[PDB]
């Protein structure tokens, strides 16, 4: 590929690669007052909206966008489709900005079709902290493509950043892009077996009969770790001191403050849920996983499939393996088809024990405006959603 625009931009180009001892920006000394002030140009009958997200009927008008064009998995069988209260919780968090949340109308029918957002974190790569948008849900509406939107969402939203004298920004896609930080296939367990071989998700063979799939896949109604339960606001205090500890070891994870801890990790019905194990007062275990379903193209029978994503999990009082069980359970007890994870942090040592298979297709990690060495997925430490 010729990548036109991104080589145009502060990132490495395609075959670069940096020493372990080069962690630092492409373009340093930067100036928030020689940051351009006038919006990016739109083509003509198109306009910038600013979303609030907070206001049901914008909120609305982003998840229709989304449900409709949003991401596919390779093969169009699938359709990320993010509930309407997941997106008002991806994109309030701790210090965001309504600025950041950045729609492209249609003028003639008042109807939004495009989309980009970011959220300022705290993001530690190679031991070094920098403060850094997340950047995330880029959408151009299906009928749109190919007409070079993005890279005006891209620059438009990276002005707004630079705005806020942030000048890193921190993302994942599964298209390849100059140029990854690291790159994690994803891996699913099957819960409801049936209904995944009904959708095509899952196959059988003469050896894997339907009745033998069942079985091979059925999980025991018990917990290894008994007193996992529901977090509640008592518990903030204890999970940023489990996972904040956890994190350090990793080469790429954001730097939770206690109100963010509240935010990413206090249970929303359908949206986001942690188990933590209490022990004198003390969370010694956490399992966490968000919902995110998938539209089922064209399925007569099902019109979604609703997975579970790994999120944080760590243990102190068990094994991964046994933890990371219990969150499979935990998914199961909560109705959801699938429990599919990256192999990032520990993940990958207990995928083939618990009976994950490897998926078809990879999220690449990047940063913008950073130049340091790649590395093996089994060193990222955070998870987008
Ligand atoms: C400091 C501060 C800095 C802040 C900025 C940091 C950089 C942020 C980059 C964006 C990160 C996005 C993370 C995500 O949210 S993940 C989910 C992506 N959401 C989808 O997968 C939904 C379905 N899909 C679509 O809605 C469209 O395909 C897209 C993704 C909007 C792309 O639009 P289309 O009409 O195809 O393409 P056009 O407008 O002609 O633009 C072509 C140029 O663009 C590049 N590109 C394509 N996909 C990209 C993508 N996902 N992220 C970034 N760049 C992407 C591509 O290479 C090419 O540029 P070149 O010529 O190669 O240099
Ligand atoms: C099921 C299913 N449904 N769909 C629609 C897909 C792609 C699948 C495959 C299953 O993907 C995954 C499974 C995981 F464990 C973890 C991540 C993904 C994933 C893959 C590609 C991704 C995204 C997320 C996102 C969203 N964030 C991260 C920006 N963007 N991209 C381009
Ligand atoms: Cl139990």
């Amino acid at each position: 590929p010729d990548y036109k625009f991104w080589y145009t931009q502060p990132v490495p180009k395609i075959n670069d690669e940096f020493n372990e001892s080069v962690n630092e920006p492409f373009i340093s000394d930067n100036k928030v007052e020689d940051v351009r002030k006038d919006e990016y140009k739109l083509p003509p009958g198109y306009s910038w909206y600013v979303c609030d997200v907070k206001d049901e009927k914008d909120r609305s008008e982003i998840y229709t966008l989304l449900t409709d064009n949003y991401v596919e998995d390779d093969d169009n069988i699938f359709r990320f489709n993010y509930s309407a209260e997941f997106l008002l919780w991806a994109l309030t968090s701790p210090n965001y900005l309504k600025t950041w949340h950045i729609g492209v109308k249609y003028d003639a029918s008042n109807k939004l079709i495009g989309f980009i957002s970011a959220i300022p974190t705290d993001i530690c790569i190679h031991k070094r902290t920098i403060k850094m948008a997340e950047v995330n849900f880029l959408c151009v509406h299906k009928t749109l493509r190919s007409k070079r939107l993005a890279p005006v969402l891209i620059k438009e939203i990276t002005r707004r950043i630079n705005l806020e004298n942030i000048w890193q920004a921190i993302y994942t896609a599964g298209v390849y892009l100059p140029k990854p930080v690291s790159d994690a296939r994803y891996y699913h367990r099957s819960i409801n077996v049936k209904k995944l071989i009904e959708i095509g998700f899952s196959s059988l063979n003469s050896r894997l009969t339907m009745s033998r799939a069942i079985k091979l896949y059925r999980v025991e109604d018990t917990l290894n770790i008994k007193n996992m339960r529901l977090m509640k606001k008592k518990d903030v205090e204890g999970v940023h001191k489990l996972l904040g500890s956890y994190l350090e070891q990793f080469n790429l994870y954001a730097v939770f403050t206690k109100e963010e801890i509240a935010h990413w990790f206090l249970p929303i019905e359908n949206v986001i849920y942690t188990y933590v194990n209490e022990e004198n007062g003390k969370i010694k275990d956490m399992i966490s996983f968000y919902s995110l379903p998938s539209q089922i193209l064209g399925n007569d029978k099902y019109s979604t499939l609703n997975a579970a994503y790994s999120f944080y999990n760590v243990t102190t009082t068990a094994t991964f393996k046994q933890l990371m069980q219990d969150a499979i359970l935990l998914a199961k007890r909560n109705n959801f088809d699938v429990f599919n994870a990256l192999e990032v942090m520990q993940n990958k040592s207990v995928f083939e024990d618990l009976k994950f298979g490897e998926g078809d297709e990879s999220l690449k990690y990047y940063l913008y405006n950073w130049k340091c060495a790649s590395f093996a997925p089994a060193h990222v430490g955070i998870v987008l959603l």
